[PDB]
């Protein structure tokens, strides 16, 4: 009770003092925030990943009084820092914690062993690091079902897209790893049998991958031209049939006795708790899987439940999922901090979000609800089959914009040339091209009494803003339609594609993609009264004024190394911690765009546009260096939202629709 408030009280200020000191003590502390972790707290299990930092920091005395944590505290939490926890035993790190994991595993394996492949990568000391290790794939028994459930999930992965991988790979790297390589890459395709049950991706390599080895005399130019030759060849993906006969758990061989019962993958959260152990597990598959190329052809696959509940989720190739997860903490920490607000609580402000689950690089497990429609698909059936038939005929973003191009090249050139006088044509241009109220039209079908009406439009509307300025923080590249997925049951909507973060696709993309949030014409007219200044502003304003501990936990102790290549990542760290304590979104997208856009023309272009198009527009020197709140919300909306876009815009975002 009051103990938990007077360990809370003395632990902010400690640690904000120690924060501030920089820009004995740590290790009393630290022994105090966990004899607060004694009793439950979530707002005191956040702070977690900043006792890590003070770990490292100081570790000198904290690991000396680290030893008061398994002889404290052997409650099954730090669920969500297992990751955190298992890349610190990577090095010579704190090793009491892989006797508390011993400990969270001997409550169950479950959601453990997906941590320990992410970690498989991984002496003076750091041989005892590998001995403990080591004792966990001891107690990590059965693990060849686990990796049968591997064989499983990539025998339906199209070898073109193993190959177009491992010819980037080749093409960023002499036989020191590209031996290794050109073996991993046998064992996987080139092989003679695949040890999976197959039939598609075994006809597949017998017929192409020997013949590529035997081009291949080595165990540039030649990879260019194994590139074409095995892009010239059949462009189709199916595996074997609607059923997995190519999986041996999705043909046949359910649990036995002799195999071990497996759960789901992923529906565990405790806080010290039992988590209790009678939950759906993996039986029973339905196997009609639909095909859909999004980004690596990715499939919704269709999975039967334990207790005769289905739930389907979605496969997944290459495109590792360490900083999804990540950012998924990051969702559910952002939404302690408004649970534990209480004007948040006031205003009964809450994000919901989704489970995805990593296996390996080559590996990554997405959920469905199945329960849920897109803005596309959505807009469409709003608009009537003649208007959409009108739209698509003569009318689109292409017709529109052919002469404000003139095909591809032709765009940087009148990017050049921008002006105000050709942002406003181009406005007109396209709020004449696209029609209105469809966003109204859908609400009103899909409603039926009108008080429910109106609060579903308003529970909408809050939940779009604070989940766009979410991202927006986050950095997250949201572009089309489909990077929203709303659910016809209580009028939410969750984010998609959070393989763009930090402005990272911004930097690297040809064309720039910068502005706060996905907005458009309807999201202006979705009620006429409507300025924009009343109640997304309120909402951003009191998701801003909230704070300042994210900056801590976002990043651990790498943040998945390759990512973007495939520079310093802790600058993205910092800039996201500047515009966490204030800073002008301009100067944000201008210090972004200096990394390559600066090499390549119209830079100067850019940050113009970033500054604003408008004398009365550029005018935001408050928000950087401190923020205000309201005045960095208006300054997103007027100098950074509307005009630029109106000026330049990429025609894959679709800012008219």
């Amino acid at each position: 009770a009051g103990v938990i408030d007077a360990y809370m009280t003395l632990a902010d200020f400690c640690d904000q003092q120690l924060r501030k000191e920089e820009e004995a003590y740590p290790a009393l502390v630290v022994e105090k925030m966990l004899k607060a972790l004694k009793l439950n707290s979530n707002e005191a299990r956040l702070k977690f990943p900043r006792l890590l930092q003070i770990i490292e920091r100081y570790p000198e005395e904290t690991l000396s009084l680290m030893t008061k944590e398994i002889s404290s505290v052997p409650c099954w939490q730090f669920i969500s820092w297992i990751s955190h926890m298992v890349a610190l035993l990577d090095k010579d790190q704190a090793v009491a914690v892989q006797h508390s994991v011993e400990e969270i595993t001997d409550n169950y394996p479950q959601a453990i062993v997906y941590p320990f492949i992410i970690s498989s990568e991984s002496t003076s000391t750091g041989h005892k690091n590998k001995e403990f290790v080591a004792r966990i794939k001891s107690k990590l028994d059965q693990g060849g079902v686990i990796q049968d459930f591997i064989n499983a999930l990539d025998q339906l992965s199209n070898p073109e897209l193993l190959f177009k991988d491992w010819s980037n790979d080749v093409r960023a790297e002499n036989k020191k790893n590209i031996e290794k390589m050109y073996e991993r890459m046998y064992a996987a395709l080139g092989d003679p049998k695949a040890p999976g049950l197959g039939a598609f991706r075994r006809k597949f390599i017998q017929t192409f991958g020997k013949e590529f080895d035997k081009h291949f005399g080595k165990g540039s130019d030649f990879n260019d031209i194994t590139n074409m030759l095995l892009l010239k060849m059949n462009k189709d993906s199916k595996p074997p049939g609607n059923l997995k006969e190519c999986s041996p758990w999705m043909s046949d061989f359910k649990v036995e006795f002799l195999r071990n019962e497996l759960e789901i993958p992923g529906q565990y959260d405790g806080r010290g708790k039992p988590l209790p152990e009678y939950h759906v597990r993996i039986a029973g598959f339905d196997e009609r899987v639909t095909v859909m190329a999004s980004l690596r052809r990715p499939k919704r696959i269709i999975i039967r439940g334990h207790d005769e509940r289905e739930h389907p989720f979605l496969v997944k190739g290459g495109e590792d999922l360490r900083q999804d997860q990540r950012v998924e903490q990051l969702f559910q920490v952002m939404n302690g901090i408004l649970a534990q607000d209480s004007a948040c609580s006031q205003r009964a402000l809450q994000l919901r979000t989704y489970s995805v689950v990593p296996m390996t690089s080559r590996l990554g497990l997405i959920e469905w609800l199945e329960n849920t429609v897109t803005l596309k698909d959505l807009l469409l059936n709003t608009m009537s089959q003649e208007e959409k038939a009108a739209y698509l005929s003569d009318p689109r973003a292409p017709p529109c914009e052919y002469k404000d191009w003139l095909d591809v090249g032709a765009y940087m050139l009148m990017y050049k040339g921008a002006n105000r006088t050709e942002t406003v044509t181009s406005f007109r241009k396209r709020e004449s091209k696209v029609p209105a109220d469809l966003l109204k039209r859908a609400f009103v079908r899909m409603s039926t009494s009108p008080e429910a009406f109106l609060a579903l439009r308003s529970h909408f509307a809050s939940s779009h803003a604070l989940i766009c300025i979410s991202h927006w923080i986050l950095g997250i590249g949201d572009r089309h339609l489909n990077n929203f997925m709303v659910a016809m049951e209580t009028g939410g909507v969750i984010g998609i594609d959070f393989g763009h973060a930090f402005g990272s696709a911004t930097q690297f993309l040809p064309v720039p993609e910068l502005m706060p949030f996905r907005l458009t014409r309807q999201f202006i007219n979705l009620m006429l009264p409507m300025k924009e200044t009343g109640l997304m502003y309120s909402i951003m304003v009191h998701a801003l004024r909230a704070f300042g501990l994210l900056t801590n936990t976002m990043d651990v102790f790498v943040k998945e190394p390759s990512f973007d290549w495939k520079w310093y990542p802790r600058q993205k760290i910092c800039y996201a911690k500047r515009k966490l304590a204030g800073a002008n979104p301009a100067v944000i997208t201008c210090d972004e765009l200096l990394l390559g856009h600066e090499k390549a023309p119209a830079f100067r272009d850019y940050v113009a546009v970033a500054r604003g198009s408008k004398d009365h527009n550029i005018r935001a020197q408050e928000p950087e260096s401190g923020l205000s709140e309201e005045t960095q919300v208006k300054c997103l909306m007027d100098q950074a939202t509307d005009p630029n876009i109106l000026g330049r815009t990429w025609e894959g975002w679709e800012p008219w629709m």
